[PDB]
């Protein structure tokens, strides 16, 4: 399909897809964000924008006469709502009319050299700003075209520059191997899921499973790290420390605020454990596990200045807002957002993570006869 390899990015800075807005079409790169539900594009000059949406140049622009403000984990923006024609040159061969927030002010949102100038929130209307009557893009796309109500993401961030695919309307079987395991979307707002068990080096963290979903867990392509509620993050760090205790790192490293560096080519991958996240299955008390390697959770930081070394930031961090399965954990899986059947599917992706000793995996089933719902509330 002409859709394969339509994502690009820089590591830690999100993955983006080419879109056009307006008529005649204005080309913009747009961040793919399953962690939010607003379509917003820079629409005035900013030191970090290479280009921006010029509403005056679009004869199909319609102004909704309504402001909007979106704060995310750290960045935020404000702008003006309207609608316009939108296309995805390397996606489905359609043009739809969609709501678009024209960002006119922002703080800590745009990133210097990221190459994107806007954001596609792919989650549900329940969390759109200003409220749930602002129809999200994907809903408009499905309503206006015959595109099936499903999209999949293969995020590779493999060899700063990263790639992948966003396949809309379909499952591309050349993008994964083995089977697809499905977890139910628990509620349609974020892509909310349920983690039932966490292991490090195969050792269970032995917590009540509701702690892992305090107070929701989501799948979030717009967030880099695996973020964990404090109690789970502390338990996990203790475990990973213990597994890797042949070397000691500063506390700043574990807090995500300092790099760790090894002379180029010598990163000791084998001293770090794998992490397994077990997700609720489609049948009662069954689960499957996705297993992640330290090549995924030690994120490389490209910097020519430090390049006699390879240097890494620890990409597991504390959350006061629930577990966030960010790009770290999506990378090397093919993740299918099957909105039509209210589930998300995971399979090992054609760009999987891989070492001569260990491989990321998606595998099941696992059973737990213990009858506790792991949903927080
Ligand atoms: C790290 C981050 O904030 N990512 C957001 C996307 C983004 C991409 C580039 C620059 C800045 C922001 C992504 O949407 C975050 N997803 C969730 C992460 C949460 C649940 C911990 C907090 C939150 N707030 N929002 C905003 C809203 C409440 C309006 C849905 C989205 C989210």
């Amino acid at each position: 399909v002409e859709m394969v390899d339509n994502l690009r990015g820089k590591s830690g800075q999100g993955y983006y897809v080419e879109m056009t807005v307006g008529s005649p079409p204005q080309t913009l790169n747009i961040l793919v964000d399953t962690g939010s539900s607003n379509f917003a594009v820079g629409a005035a000059p900013h030191p970090f924008l290479h280009r921006y949406y010029q509403r005056q140049l679009s004869s199909t622009y319609r102004d909704l006469r309504k402001g909007v403000y979106v704060p995310y984990t750290q960045g935020k923006w404000e702008g003006e709502l309207g609608t316009d024609l939108v296309s995805i040159p390397h996606g489905p061969n359609v043009t739809v009319r969609a709501n678009i927030a024209a960002i006119t002010e922002s703080d800590k949102f745009f990133i210097n050299g990221s190459n994107w100038e806007g954001i596609l929130g792919l989650a549900y209307a329940e969390i759109a700003r200003p409220d749930d009557s602002l129809e999200p893009f994907f809903d408009s796309l499905v309503k206006q075209t015959h595109v099936p109500n499903l999209f999949s993401l293969q995020l590779c961030g493999a060899g700063a520059s990263v790639g992948g695919s966003m396949i809309i309307g379909g499952i591309d079987h050349s993008l994964y191997t083995g089977s697809l395991w499905y977890t139910p979307i628990r509620r349609e707002w974020y892509y909310e899921v349920i983690i039932v068990r966490v292991e490090i080096n195969g050792q269970d963290l032995k917590m009540d499973c509701k702690e892992y979903n305090y107070d929701k867990s989501i799948v979030d392509s717009g967030t880099t790290n695996l973020r964990l509620p404090k109690k789970v993050f502390e338990a996990a760090v203790k475990s990973i420390k213990a597994a890797s205790s042949t070397e000691k790192f500063p506390d700043g490293f574990w807090l995500g605020e300092q790099l760790v560096c090894w002379q180029a080519g010598t990163t000791p991958w084998n001293i770090f454990p794998v992490i397994s996240l077990y997700l609720m299955g489609e049948v009662t008390n069954q689960s499957f596990r996705i297993t992640i390697l330290p090549q995924q959770y030690l994120r490389p930081v490209e910097d020519v200045a430090t390049s006699q070394d390879d240097c890494y930031k620890f990409a597991i961090s504390q959350s006061s807002t629930g577990t966030v399965m960010g790009a770290v954990i999506m990378e090397g899986f093919y993740v299918v957002f099957d909105r039509a059947r209210k589930r998300i599917g995971f399979a090992v992706s054609a760009c999987h993570v891989h070492d001569e000793f260990r491989t990321a995996a998606v595998e099941g089933p696992f059973v737990t006869l213990d009858m506790e719902d792991c949903g927080y509330n």
